Parts: structure tokens; sequence; C-alpha cells
RNA sequence: AUUGAAAGUUCUGUUUCGAAGAAAACCCGCCUCAGAUU
């Protein structure tokens, strides 16, 4: 298992509208962070033939674990929801076994977008390392799944909800999977929170938790 | 190349007209640069 780390420089703040009145999303999914990944191979092709169906040039990530966090504090606004954070910076972690390290290394230096065209993020600087899988209890501040337990007080656990892989392809709907942040409703931040993980990797200093 | 891809809430308008801070009142009533020199 390798693992990757990033310091995005966003420009002014990234927007993503949610499924089915245009509220947004706190936080990046995950879903946008495979695809930004995957943005620096694809450059220049939109639609590539899966064998059945033109569903997107981004199927071919669909098995790479990422998360990730902001450093700063951050207004949520109605006005088509936004996440306004200007100057502000992002960590993403990329947890990864199918490429060598310096493929990834490369591809983490080819983001220049998360969300919509708008949403321009600057790359400060990426590290490369090995993770370290254990399963006892953790601090983390990366969101998780919804079905991880917690050992900590109740007090900033806010329940949303994202899509599975098949989204990646038009005219269907992905299957929904609630999902857990560490996140203070207003002004937005990020706190830590413990966690009994039963599948966690050590990122280097932080603790991830998938499972 | 990411619930991504595709889009301007834009066009037209005076705060304008008129009205004296003006009239009255003393700085003025007293004082030496003086005595000695080739």
């Amino acid at each position: 298992m390798i693992y990757s780390k990033v310091f995005l420089k966003l420009h002014w703040g990234f927007s993503v509208v949610k499924p089915l009145a245009k509220p947004g999303f706190y936080l990046p999914p995950p879903t946008t962070l495979i695809g930004a990944l995957s943005y620096g191979k694809f450059r220049g092709v939109d639609n590539i033939n899966l064998g059945n169906v033109y569903g997107s040039p981004a199927y071919n990530f669909r098995n790479i674990m990422a998360t990730a966090r902001l450093e700063s504090e951050g207004v949520y606004t109605e006005d088509t929801g936004k996440v306004y954070i200007p100057n502000g910076r992002l960590v993403v972690v990329y947890v990864t076994d199918s490429i060598s390290k310096e493929e990834l290394e490369k591809l983490c230096w080819s983001i220049t977008r998360i969300g919509c065209k708008e949403c321009l993020a600057s790359v400060e600087n990426v590290e490369v390392g090995e993770a370290k899988k254990v399963s006892g209890r953790v601090k983390t501040r990366y969101y998780f799944r919804d079905t991880v337990k917690v050992v900590g007080r109740k007090e900033f656990l806010e329940y949303v909800t994202f899509w599975e892989e098949n989204g990646y392809i038009w005219g269907k709907e992905g299957s929904p999977v609630r999902y857990i942040l560490p996140i203070t409703t207003y002004p937005l931040a990020s706190k830590e929170v413990e966690v009994e993980a039963k599948e966690a990797y050590e990122v280097g200093g932080e603790y991830v938790v998938f499972s």
C-alpha cells in the first residue's frame, strides 16, 4: 500500500450541487477527488467507450481510496450552494495500491480544479510514502463512512449522503451511501474525533479510517 | 475532464426651484534723558 498527500491552495472555493432548489455540499465527495486525480492523464478527451456506453473518462480509477480535510474556516452560502474559503488550504490524502510511486507523484502535480470550471485550485506541495495498517483506537479528521462506530463525545457528527462509482455513467443514479463528517455547521471548520477503527492506515502522523 | 458538461439580472432616469448675520460702540485719562568734563 502506498499513500500521497497534497496541499491545495484554493482560489475562492469549490462547489458541488446535490442530486435530485440547488443546495450544495460542505466538503467535496470522493468521486470528485478521484476524477480530479484522473484528470492529469486524460487531458483532452471527454468520452471513452466503456464497451456498452460512454459514461466518463474516469471509470478507470474506480478502485482508489481518498479523503480530504480543511485547514481553515469557511462560510457556506446559498445564493447554488457554495463554500467560500478564499486563499484557504485543502489537504487531500490518496491511498492506493495500483500504480507505482512515480505515477501517483506525477499525477498529484496535475490537478487544477475541484468541482466545476470556476473552482480553480493551485497545488503547493506533495508527499509520497508507505502506509501501515492497524485496528486500534485512533484520532482522525478526515471524514469516514457511516458504518464506523464512535467512542468520543457525539458533538460534531454531520450525516450526509454520497454516490458509489456506478454514477460515473449518464442516465443513471448512483446508490446512496451514508457518510459522517466531523465538522462545525457554522462557521465551517475541521475538528478531530476519536474512533475505534477496524482498518486505519497511518500516513505520516495522521490516522485515516476507511472501515 | 469530476452530478461534471452548456448560460450576463440586461436595457431606460437631474434632488430642481428661492432667501442680505443686519443694526448700535474712542484704547484713553498722567510723565523731560536729566545732570560734570579743553
